């Protein structure tokens, strides 16, 4: 059909599916379409939240189809920064290769 | 009408469910009524094997259920012991707290 | 046939093999050719899992499997380390024979 979620702040819903640890329903959504690139009310990715409190995998799919590891936030914690305010150095070295992918 | 799981090893399925990182299935497993403390051939319950990965978020998921945290694996770490090794804070404090409650 | 598994969980499913520590099983399935190096969760192979439990049938057998006697694991022990640890001291020998063989 093509139709998407069609979902007013998708970048909360997203934040919140990250939130609620929905890994599945997070591929569900990225499998249907729908992008997580589009930031949350606080101006951050899903892709944010993944980095900071979100699944190795989950965020590396969140990468994969639409998303900027080297988006500033509000406060310019970009998903690798944020993994770093997590002091998630796994989740900090995958953003590291990952944002030298993304970057480009 | 009150089923059972009566499933072959289950601790090694749910030590390979954290491992495949599908926290929805794990979520059906444990609500329905799985066993927490289950330890695999390498005497790890599910906690153990998640707080070794680092997985905070499903280890969370695994706590309330209340997966112990005192049993010790094969190399002589406790979930509490590898939630230490991940050296991720949040999963190091709760499962420092899962050990303080269960004292009790 | 040409008859394959195509499974996943290779190696874990070798490892719950093992863990219900039977030898038939084993044998006919290292025969039919699923890989005993790859690694489960634990980042152990089979052959890893038999060694801590000390098993010298079923570690030799994983052996003739050509399972890696050298390779490490989680915690940086090789199945000759594991079988170290277990205190299996024909186990001992007879991977120290094979890893200094693969070592080379």
């Amino acid at each position: 059909e093509g139709a998407s979620f069609n979902l007013e702040d998708s970048g909360n819903f997203l934040c919140t599916t990250v939130a609620k640890g929905d890994s599945d329903f997070l591929k569900r959504l990225l499998s249907s379409g729908m992008n997580p690139n589009s930031e949350d009310y606080d101006h951050r990715t899903p892709l944010h939240v993944a980095a900071s409190e979100g699944l190795f995998l989950m965020a590396k799919m969140l990468v994969e189809a639409g998303a900027s590891v080297i988006s500033k936030d509000r406060w310019g914690n970009s998903p690798l920064d944020e993994a770093r305010l997590c002091g998630n150095k796994k989740l900090i070295k995958l953003l590291e290769d990952v944002k030298n992918a993304q970057s480009s």
